[PDB]
């Protein structure tokens, strides 16, 4: 099954599961955070989303849902607090089968090696979006620079500690954003994530499972690996926000448009197809460029031609394709995991409320959550209750 | 892939696809009416459903949602379109990737060879709980009597000719009703359906297509066929009408519900993988006791001990579970249909609506059913919408 590695923010690099690496977006900047395997291909770097952000962003500036405290997650034990209660929340996601399920559909997403503008016929590691730097510490004592590939990296909140969010790593070719992860072929997904500020809702008043907030940005982070986020289809919201919540609000993106974006994955697919079919080498020599001609026909679901070509089968396709927009969603997660949910996506979201101690099993365990059945908290989600489960949550400002 | 196969109303009996078959609650009775196999182990009757009923129910007794019409599929002519309607119907299930995928899931469920009540070490399928009687015409000329299992067999409407419904085989054990398909054992499950008059709704008002009526229904017979049909559990409707609909309508159903049912379908099945465990004969010799044990294994998704016994693997029963429950709802099968679902599942239903042609490909065809997009009715569920696709409907009275 999926193992879901432990570590204090105060272990030394290993090389395997903690090492000291240059993000993405610092690529060739040689500026390094210490980031954690939590599990494989996913990384937790306990360190606030700065990139394209300035210090002046980092607080409230004068002019609740938009909370600000640009000192959190500052301080080591802040970082290790942080490392900690994602931890157990990604142990929270993997105990339930339906949250196994998720975890091991983005783990197997590898961002294709190559996109819409790389040489076809070569697997290409030597990209941002689909590789990062870190510093590895040779046995001889001398320090190298060298890289990895991935999935996804998660970090703590940017300026706004109650605004989680998921972007794909953005390729600049030709003077313009360019992204893999709309393309098909999919990329590094960056996640922006707070466990400790949860909104609330109504439509007696609850506040939300951290765990269920983490599984819903995972869930836009499935849709990047597999290159299909829908874009800023803002119609006034973006279709990849309906999608992710599900159920009836599902249906308010019109036929035309869930159409349109099927019928172009369909393409984007089609075409990644005929480029798997002609990879014949790879720059970085440590690869087994057939092991992963094996990996992406499973990815994308092809056959082989009588002669060899990997082609799209339509069935095959559209089994995988309602798999990546309807399999996972907010309301079907929050059914299947004993957690409340709100009615509808647009269901008012409530100044955010802050859960001080997640890592404390008498509040939340890795099992059922704030729904503790044993406090008799499972029943009627009484757990996530504000007027019952007075502790276990604070007022903002 | 599954096949579902054609045929006449007029067409001889061949003791394969076309048979006399005695209906399981009419055995020992000596009566039979001709039938279909539509598919493996799914037989259509084009008779009223009469079991329970007397003539004077057969109408409008004087004292629209109940509308009646006692000569209603009577003279072949009536029953050949309503085995052609089915027919179309099927087919517009099977070519959709989600529609192939409950079909495959209902017909492998099928009935385990026994219950509660019948010797654990022997397979049983001397019950009209699990096996028809049909009538078989030896090449000889002579014509003899014999059984069959099967998991579902679909009548027309019992006296309301709008009121689709599914029932298992109740047997009379110990005087007071038993049903295997609440035990998790499964039984035969019957059908009442009405291919022609659909409901309507607006929670612009729009008629049902008949198609995802069918599924409907289908969700509850997969219920049982896997022995797990919630029971009159009323609230004030029954969970397992809510569970069938799906969306937030099925968090209605209360925490302690959910888990009671989940709870006594574990035992459930804890008991069937003790009774299976033990089975090392068969009445009918006609039949692989071994070939059983592996399929059995696979419906239940059990597992062996070292020693051989099988055994119940919570995880593999959770997502067999949650597979069972919520894997096949009317909203999400509605979704991935191109058609259109009321709200919630309380949402009013208007008086139903009659659709004359449904044989006529011009206003319903088996792969897009009313939203035919070369008519322009793809867009917007405008087959469905009752202003616009003014011509394949009429009203009632
Ligand atoms: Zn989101
Ligand atoms: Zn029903």
């Amino acid at each position: 099954p999926i193992t879901i590695n432990n570590f204090r923010y105060s272990d030394p690099v290993n090389n395997d599961t903690i090492i000291m690496m240059e993000p993405p977006y610092c690529k060739g900047l040689d500026i390094y955070y210490k980031a954690f395997k939590i599990t494989d291909r996913i990384w937790i770097v306990p360190e606030r989303y700065e990139f394209g952000t300035k210090p002046e962003d980092f607080n409230p500036p004068s002019s609740a849902s938009e909370y600000y405290d640009p000192n959190y997650l500052r301080t080591d034990s802040d970082k290790d607090r942080f490392l900690q209660t994602m931890v157990k929340l990604f142990n929270r996601i993997k105990n339930n089968v339906a949250g196994e399920a998720l975890l091991d559909k983005i783990i197997n997403a590898i961002p294709y090696l190559g996109n819409s503008y790389s040489l076809l016929d070569k697997f290409d590691t030597n990209s941002n979006s689909v590789s990062f730097n870190l510093l590895e510490q040779d046995p001889s004592g001398a320090t190298t620079k060298s890289a990895m590939l991935t999935n996804l990296i998660i970090f703590g909140p940017g300026p706004v500690l109650n605004k989680n969010e998921v972007r794909g790593i953005v390729l600049r070719v030709d003077n313009k954003n360019y992204f893999p992860c709309r393309d098909g072929f999919g990329s590094i997904m960056q996640m922006a994530f707070c466990p400790e500020y949860v909104p609330t809702f109504d439509n007696s008043k609850y506040f939300q499972d951290p765990a269920l907030l983490l599984m819903h940005e995972l869930i836009h982070v499935l849709h990047g690996l597999y290159g299909m986020q829908v874009s800023s289809h803002e119609i006034p919201i973006s279709a990849e926000e309906l999608f992710t919540f599900g159920g009836q609000d599902a249906n308010l993106i019109s036929i035309d448009i869930k159409n349109d974006l099927y019928e172009k994955t369909l393409n984007d697919y089609k075409a990644i197809a005929n480029k798997l079919s002609q990879v014949t080498s790879c720059n970085d020599p440590n690869i087994d460029i057939d092991s992963y001609k094996q990996i992406y026909q499973q990815k994308y679901q092809f056959d082989k031609d009588s002669n060899g070509q990997y082609i799209v089968n339509e069935d095959k396709f559209q089994i995988l394709y309602n798999s990546i927009m309807y399999g996972f969603t907010e309301i079907e997660l929050g059914k299947k995991f004993n957690i409340k949910t709100r009615l509808s996506y647009f269901s008012m979201n409530h100044d955010p409320v802050k859960i001080p101690n997640l890592l404390d099993d008498t509040i939340y365990n890795d099992t059922e959550g704030f729904n503790i059945e044993s406090k008799d908290l499972k029943s009627e989600y009484k757990g996530q209750n504000m007027r019952v489960n007075t502790n276990a949550f604070r007022n903002v400002d």
